[PDB]
């Protein structure tokens, strides 16, 4: 869409971040991504939802 | 919410339905549920979303 969201999360594995993935729902504590088409349920502290603040 | 939405699943654990579960969201081929605390995705064709016909 034209917000334009990305996120940048956070896996269990590696203390990384990956992304930019697609936000898909924000909500229970959880934000659901998607990244390389797998769908990503990932706690709200650990995702960082980026946006153009721009336009 | 009066519908009471409320959603049985099949997951890859074992292969049957559980439930009834939370909607949370539903998009991407997939629907977003909560059971006992869990945060899981489903694909669509796995999900039976059921509501209240007689009241």
């Amino acid at each position: 869409k034209i917000q334009n969201f990305r996120v940048y999360y956070r896996d269990s594995r590696n203390s990384l971040w990956k992304g930019p993935a697609k936000l898909l729902w924000k909500g229970e504590g959880a934000v659901v991504i998607q990244d390389n088409s797998d769908i990503k349920v990932v706690p709200r502290r650990k995702a960082k939802i980026i946006r153009d603040y721009g336009k």
